[PDB]
């Protein structure tokens, strides 16, 4: 289903890429998206899929667009347009200077100091989850660790019941990797139906949880409104439940296939941080965009007001002009360049939390289960969207080779 080409779009700039169902998905999602960086593809193209929109395919252009909020606004960040229009999360759907005030508040609940205080809890949970799996000799990583570990940590930070995870997770996934079950607007309504009552209670009887902190926060000297708190908490929910969860699976899938990389981290622990950055570059998984506020000529191409442009954060680090042999994983890269956590005024605030969860997982897993692989006959399948992921990851290992700690 390709939409008719708009009058201002030159035919030689057309490349019908479907971000929700790319062609080479079987080869891996990152590989599927990297086709946009082949020599036969211009730096800026137009796809007729998903209603029609532009796509910047180079790190230089992606960074430029993200820095220039004057021309590329966050008002409508999701594709298709219907999704971008229904999108109203704070502070991502706002442009500076308005954005700044809310960003400062959000930083209060997921910023560095919060991570520092939750460190011991993150470590305890990781160790507890791994030790319980260790003797089994097998697991479905996605549902046995990748989901429980980060989500439980977030539910703890937000003060929400673990029983609500299945419900919340489903709604979250519909927003980033649309199933077709429901429209973005409906998924958002449902999520808000859940939050409204909670925020109400937290306003009257505040707690120390992130939601209580957001609901009673102050912005621009005055107090935050119920609506503003609802829209910010909606964002925190999606970020906590559908980001680290998917990234861990990509990384573990790779480590399961590369004994040499596992050994490297086991023998030279001082390399884990560097390795984390490289994995964040190679397995980048986010791709959202902006909307043109007015007619604008960008790198020789004429963009029209209202035109939507996808600026794949995942492509910057895969761009060969930024990283030599981009598909190769090299923990000793002199320079790891990427925009996995974003670029510009909307740089990810939860990246400190994410890095902590990734590093702890790598260290604690390889300590107890240094040897593992993908189950024979299992076919790992990736899924594409605003946030890409792994359908399932069956792992196997010999318990006799594990180490209780
Ligand atoms: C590996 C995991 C993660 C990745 C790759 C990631 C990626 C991103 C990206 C690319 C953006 C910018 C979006 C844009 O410019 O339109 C962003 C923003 C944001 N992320 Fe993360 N994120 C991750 C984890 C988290 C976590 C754990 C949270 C916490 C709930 C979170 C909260 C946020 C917030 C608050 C923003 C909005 C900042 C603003 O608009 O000023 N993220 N993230
Ligand atoms: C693109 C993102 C990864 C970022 C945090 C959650 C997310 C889905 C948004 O809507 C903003």
């Amino acid at each position: 289903n390709l939409a008719p080409l708009p009058p201002h779009v030159p035919e030689h700039l057309v490349f019908d890429f479907d971000m929700y169902n790319p062609s080479n998905l079987s080869a891996g999602v990152q590989e599927a998206w990297a086709v946009l960086q082949e020599s036969n593809v211009p730096d800026l193209v137009w796809t007729r899929c998903n209603g029609g929109h532009w796509i910047a395919t180079r790190g230089q252009l992606i960074r430029e667009a993200y820095e220039d909020y004057r021309h590329f606004s966050s008002e409508c960040p999701f594709i298709p347009r219907e999704a971008g229009e229904a999108y109203d999360f704070i502070p991502t759907s706002m442009d500076p200077p308005e954005q700044r005030q809310f960003r400062a508040l959000a930083n209060q609940v997921v910023g560095m100091p919060v991570v520092d205080k939750l460190e011991n809890r993150i470590q305890e949970l990781a160790c507890s989850l791994i030790e319980s799996l260790r003797p089994q000799g097998q697991c479905n990583f996605t549902e046995d660790y990748a989901e429980p570990f980060p989500i439980r940590i977030f539910m703890l930070l937000a003060g929400l019941p673990e029983e609500d995870i299945p419900h919340l997770k489903y709604l979250t996934d519909q927003m980033t990797r649309p199933d077709g079950s429901m429209t973005f607007a409906e998924a958002k309504e449902a999520l808000y139906d859940y939050l409204i009552p909670i925020i109400e209670q937290r306003r009257q009887k505040p707690g120390t949880d992130a939601i209580s902190i957001v609901a009673n926060g102050q912005v621009n000297g005055r107090p935050i409104t119920s609506d503003e708190a609802k829209r910010m908490c909606g964002l925190l929910l999606v970020g906590g439940l559908d980001t680290v969860v998917n990234f861990l699976s990509f990384s573990m899938e790779f480590l399961a296939k590369s004994p040499e990389h596992r050994q490297e981290l086991i023998e030279r622990p001082e390399r884990i941080p560097a390795a984390c950055e490289e994995l964040l570059r190679r397995f980048s998984l986010v791709a959202d965009g902006r909307i043109l506020t007015s007619d604008y000529e960008f790198h020789g191409v004429q963009l029209k007001k209202g035109d939507q442009i996808l600026l794949p954060q995942m492509l910057s680090g895969l761009d060969e002009r930024e990283n030599a042999c981009p598909m190769h994983v090299d923990f000793s890269r002199q320079k790891v360049s990427h925009t996995t956590f974003g670029h510009g005024s909307h740089l990810c605030l939860g990246q400190h939390l994410a890095r902590r969860e990734i590093i702890v997982t790598l260290k604690e897993w390889l300590t107890r289960i240094p040897d593992f692989s993908i189950a024979p006959g299992a076919q790992i399948q990736h899924k594409s969207g605003i946030v890409s992921g792994v359908q399932a990851l069956p792992l196997v290992w010999d318990p006799a080779t594990t180490k209780a700690v």
